[PDB]
């Protein structure tokens, strides 16, 4: 899975600027019918200026390709898009320049230390830059912005003979992009500071030939991320990835699958579901989460602590009638991005609602009402300038109510 | 292990100057109701100056290849960035013009007592300089440096064919160059004079088989 991201981009304006100075001397002489005598002398200066409307400016682009798949790409050479607006100004395959002969899993192309590479020539040979015109150059000048879009990706992989010989040539990943896409569901995992896409493959139900080996969604994230298990539960290296403890975000059909078919199972468990052709499953790491067991790692400290029974998700529940408190020293907080605080709530025993109270930019409450099984509430937030006032929250709520699984997440 | 290193740079600005000189004559004759007789003589002289600010210069790069692993390389090709500041001017793949043909462990290209090698072009077939922008050249004219650094270098090795001799064409390093480093530690030795680097391959406990 490649991708191209643009760093900086630079603008070269096409003008043609020239001066000039001279020096002029004259003598004339007159004889009427008296005599006249005329000298005269001078200095002179010039400037000027010529724009082209048609081709005003040209632009060139930083970029680092990075890959996120399990297997390498050779002669990496993607294509580009560049859009101001609305209007695509041009599409660029990379050229000699631009090639990237190696690209591993978790690489980059250039490596990490290392400048980013210059992508300013459109044509075959590198020889013709990338124009723009007046008008868009105007718009450029106004503050608007340039986006760069990868839309393919080009390149080959290694086949390995008996003897040992690697050969490169002729094994385009065109081949099999088409036909991996159309038999597979994608996962992906959004840790911090990585990301992995992967491809697993799904059985066809309506065809009876398919012999290709049923999978659940959490067999097929096990196998895919090469995930570990100690007590019934999926770690990826020290993360938990329970279906609890992170972030699942699908598209509609994988939404709506899902929904239908929980119907009918009788654990009632999202990675219980069979995993079908053309999923699409995202998971979210979250950035602060504990589960009064085993795992803490918020900055600050629960202000009330009570987690000596057999509650909760897995015996912790964490509540008495007094409500609890967090400091966010904001030390650890993106300065612009919205956030996410999510947690489980069970009530056996009827009693009144819940009121939860979060300050970050707005002041908001909202009420709600526990069930016999935990539910997930998912209130949202956002920060201001990372140099803000610490936020608090509260979970404001009686009739000996219970918790567990309360996490912090990102969104894009 | 191969590597570039610059040692110059050379700024060739794109300027147009020209001049002029000028000499003229005239007469002029009057009638008035008289009689009125005018001579003249005048000379002239103009100095020009034409800039493109799109591509105000051209720059030029004096590059060595050398080579610190533990085989050869046939055909050398490297690829060179140019930062000024935080901007990467252009990014040039080797032409035939700079190509190393042979590169042995230790040595260097062009080898020791001969002058570096010039790089001045960008497209394929060397018919086109290096610009620069109006900007970038006034930072170079006020103190600024530019930098270059080595992004990849692509290579041959040879082997022995069907009939006893040794062919370079078809056989390249960047087929090994992902499988060697992923299943290999690295260690660098500095001497006073020298530098070694190596690769050495390593177990994988976590692999029964
Ligand atoms: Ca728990």
């Amino acid at each position: 899975i490649v991708g191209v991201g643009m760093e900086k981009l630079i603008i070269s304006t096409n003008e043609h600027a020239s001066t000039d100075q001279g020096k002029t001397v004259s003598r004339a002489t007159t004889n009427s019918k008296s005599t006249a005598v005329q000298d005269s002398n001078g200095e002179s200066w010039n400037t000027g200026l010529s724009i082209n409307k048609g081709e005003s400016a040209y632009i060139n682009a930083n970029v680092r390709y990075y890959n996120t798949g399990t297997a390498p790409m050779y002669k990496v050479t993607p294509t580009t898009n560049l859009v101001l607006d609305g209007d695509t100004l041009s599409t660029i395959k990379a050229q000699e320049n631009q090639i990237g002969n190696n690209l591993s899993p978790g690489d980059t192309y250039p490596k990490k230390g290392l400048s980013p590479l210059a992508l300013n020539t459109m044509d075959q040979f590198s020889s013709r830059l990338i124009p723009i015109n007046y008008d868009q150059l105007k718009k450029l000048d106004a503050g608007k912005q340039i986006k760069l879009e990868t839309t393919q990706v080009s390149g080959n992989f290694g086949t390995k003979n008996s003897s040992g010989q690697i050969v490169t040539e002729g094994n385009s990943w065109s081949d099999y992009i088409s036909q991996i896409d159309s038999i597979s569901a994608s996962i992906i995992l959004d840790t911090e500071n990585e990301s992995y896409e992967r491809r697993v493959t799904a059985k066809n139900l309506q065809d009876p030939e398919d012999k290709t080996p049923e999978l659940t969604i959490g067999e097929a994230i096990e196998k895919a991320f090469g995930a570990t298990k100690k007590d019934g539960l999926l770690y990826f290296n020290d993360i938990p990835i329970d279906e609890s403890c992170v972030e699942l975000i699908f598209d509609d059909n994988t939404a709506n699958k899902i929904k239908d078919s929980l119907k009918t199972l009788s654990d009632k468990k999202i990675y219980n579901v069979k995993l079908e052709r053309g999923m699409n499953i995202l998971i979210k790491t979250p950035t602060y989460f504990t589960n009064f067991d085993d795992y803490n790692n918020y900055p600050s400290t629960w202000s009330n602590v009570n987690t000596t029974n057999q509650d909760g998700l897995q015996g912790s529940a964490n509540k008495l009638n007094g409500e609890t408190k967090i400091k966010i020293p904001m030390s650890e907080l993106k300065p612009y991005k919205r956030y996410v605080f999510s947690g489980y709530s069970k009530d056996p025993l009827t009693s009144n609602s819940i009121i939860v109270k979060i300050k970050a930019k707005e002041e908001k409450t909202d009420y709600l009402v526990p069930e016999q099984g935990y539910t997930k509430f998912s209130y949202e937030f956002e920060t201001t300038e990372k140099d803000s006032s610490n936020i608090e929250i509260t979970l404001i709520g009686s009739g000996t109510t219970y918790l567990d699984n309360l996490s912090i997440t990102e969104l894009n």
